[PDB]
């Protein structure tokens, strides 16, 4: 990881309350694994039916989940967790509702996070079930 | 280190350009060792003749170095390096000029910083000589 992206991530990570549950050591691992991304309003982030190799956290702006009755997720929310939990394809297309700032986490690092944090693992699990 | 202090340190170290010379791994060890402090305007930070066991980095506000002609140091500046390098007592009293936000580093962690970053070590050494002369 480059120093520029790393230090930038620390500022971005503050926008996701979920990570307040991590101690310094685990926080560093997650911050090292996260990748910042800006998506313009209306643009596809993930597509229904596709294999999920990563999940996302919303920093700023919002996204639109294309369920029958679409759901708009805001800062602090996460999406892409269902496929990572079930192994099944992406259950819905998710697009930028407004221009959105994101933090992406790959499946391997997602697993490491859940292994490191029982509390966070269950939040993902309950949220996925609630969404299913 | 507490999670709160750790996370707050990341925001504060951004104000110290010197630390841009550190990669992610060394940066973490430094952020772990730093302690944040706010000092009210006019209040003593360093005392002349006192043994040096730590140094400081200015995050916000400014400090006044009590040399014959006082020097006001601003954000990104450092002080207390001279005693740590030479082993001599503090060369001058340093006080908050305005209310100041600081980051302090103990002597043991100063050694770690200098070893991890010989570039930074050189800045300290040259600056110390400059301030000495
Ligand atoms: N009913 C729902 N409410 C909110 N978000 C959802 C819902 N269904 C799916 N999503 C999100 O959209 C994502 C699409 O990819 P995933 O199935 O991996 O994970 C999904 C959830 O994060
Ligand atoms: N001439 C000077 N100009 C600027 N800063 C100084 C000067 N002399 C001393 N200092 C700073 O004040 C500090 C007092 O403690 P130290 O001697 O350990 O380190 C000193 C320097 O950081």
């Amino acid at each position: 990881v480059r120093r520029g992206d790393f230090v930038r991530n620390w500022q971005l990570v503050a926008a996701v309350p979920l990570f307040q549950k991590l101690g310094p050591a685990v926080l560093v691992e997650i911050v090292r694994a996260l990748r910042a991304r800006t998506v313009p309003a209306g643009a596809v982030i993930c597509r229904i039916g596709e294999p999920g190799d990563r999940m996302f956290f919303v920093v700023e702006g919002s996204v639109s989940v294309a369920t029958p009755n679409p759901v708009e997720l805001g800062p602090g929310a996460f999406f892409g967790e269902m496929a990572l939990i079930s192994g099944e394809p992406e259950s819905a297309t998710v697009s930028a509702a407004t221009t959105v700032s994101l933090l992406s986490l790959h499946s391997a690092d997602f697993q490491m996070l859940c292994s490191s944090s029982p509390e966070i693992a269950e939040i993902f699990r309950k949220t996925a079930l609630e969404r299913r």
